[PDB]
């Protein structure tokens, strides 16, 4: 009767600050899913846990989007402690895995995955959806041991719905120059994101990545980084101007997901990868 | 029954973009009200109208507040094209046309203002709320004619709750510059606000208007102003004092409303305008 008593939880698979996932059965039909629980916050003055409408953003987000390359929400459940996400069980991994056994990728293997994502983009941004965490961690491989493998966009825990808005109407005599200069956070963020997943697929090498964290926030806000010769000496330069295309520090001028799909190197006619 | 039929429709009082205010007398009460129209927007996708979130943000945020200085709600209801405010009548005209009147305010009048003004807004900071629109329009007097005149903060229409928030537990090296360098906009551009009326109550002049919209939205990134001797020759150190801890390009860098209220030209023991 009780949705959480329809499922017999399991072991735990990974946990972050905000989240623990185990692998879970649904008692009946037997088939098996990921159950994330997510630790409410226990006052709205609290710095822990998340918030009511942190967890209703996410879950709204994950009950519109419906697309091969993203992530299925099957069921959800709440008890005293937990807000709790039964998911689709994905069991090959992560890109971050596969790309760590296999070093680098040669374009033909990036593009077979990069296709997947940017179709998977191209959908949540039709949306008006900013996933805004897109990296290797939150990609997920359907079977790993194909030559192809299918991969799942995951982790909506700080997507955003981007509405089209601005008293422009008004004087702006009294208005605040933060508010004179304001530019919401939009879709452009993943366009950035994307190239760096690609840089890094074909490299092993992470663009921007410094000594100490604030070492990497500044090179990423200096677009501080170059196609080292150690990884990119035989690189196409269809592979370098679509990542010189994204990682471009004016959100305006950064290539659109429609414009990423039209760029001459996914266009380009390749061989499905051999075993 | 219906609420719409407990208020009898008068004239206009005014009109914006997006709302228009009428007189309206209760039917059974007698009493009268200022009824704000807010006109719906239709479909998600129009740019016309409002939308119901934005509806709904600025009537959550009055039905919130209660303080002697801020506008009361007293009633709500929709009809087919609008959701209508019922909101206290205010009959004493804004601070605008008082200003334009007196053409300046000496100092001990402007302070009998800006103690209340910071008051209420003293009041919304504790609740998290920032106005966003800030100015003399928007500050509504009971009565004119007295010596010390009483007054309303009004419109709530861009108020915002400002949350405390931020994956600072994830890798950054795929986040995006404009994330890197985010900062939300927050209750210091309601400081700023302060330190505009302010100046313009002891003067009548605007600090950063030029001649065009562009010119005033560059003098405001930039704080480009001065106290031109035409107007301030006998202007306070501590009056210019005050402004100048409010004008700082950088929000961090500027008073609270708590400071604002510990400065010593507010502070200052003054005598109550004679008339
Ligand atoms: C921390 C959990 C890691 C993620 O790679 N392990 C697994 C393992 C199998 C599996 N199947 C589905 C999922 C999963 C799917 C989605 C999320 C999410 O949207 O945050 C999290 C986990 N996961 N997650
Ligand atoms: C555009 C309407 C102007 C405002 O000064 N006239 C009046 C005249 C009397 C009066 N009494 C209350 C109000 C009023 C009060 C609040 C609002 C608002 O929050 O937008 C708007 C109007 N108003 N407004």
């Amino acid at each position: 009767s009780m949705v959480e008593d329809h499922y017999e939880m399991g072991e735990e698979l990974g946990s972050g600050q905000f989240a623990i996932v185990r692998k879970c059965r649904q008692k009946g039909t037997g088939k098996e899913y990921a159950a994330k629980f997510i630790k409410k916050r226990r006052l709205s003055s609290s710095r822990r846990g998340v918030s009511r409408e942190e967890i209703e953003r996410e879950v709204n987000i994950l009950r519109e989007i419906r697309h091969p390359n993203i992530i299925t929400l099957h069921d959800i459940f709440e008890n005293k402690t937990d807000v709790v996400l039964i998911l689709e069980l994905v069991s090959g991994g992560e890109l971050f895995d596969f790309l760590a056994e296999k070093e680098s990728l040669t374009e033909d293997e990036a593009t077979q995955f990069l296709k997947q994502i940017l179709d998977g983009v191209h959908y949540l941004h039709s949306k008006r959806i900013a996933h805004f965490d897109l990296k290797p961690e939150n990609i997920m491989l359907l079977d790993k041991n194909v030559p192809n493998p299918r991969i799942k966009l995951i982790d909506f825990g700080i997507a955003h719905k981007i509405e089209a808005g601005n008293n422009i109407f008004g004087t702006p005599e009294f208005v605040a120059p933060e508010i004179v200069n304001y530019e919401p956070l939009g879709l452009e963020a993943d366009m950035w994101s994307i190239g760096v997943i690609t840089y890094i697929l074909l490299s092993g090498a992470s663009p921007f990545l410094g000594e100490t964290k604030q070492e990497t926030l500044t090179n990423i806000s200096a677009v501080n980084y170059d196609f080292d010769e150690e990884y990119f000496s035989n690189t196409s330069e269809l592979a370098k101007d679509f990542i010189r295309r994204l990682l471009v520090k004016d959100p305006k001028r950064r290539m659109t997901i429609a414009q990423s799909l039209e760029h001459s190197w996914i266009k380009a006619i390749r061989r499905r990868n051999v075993r």
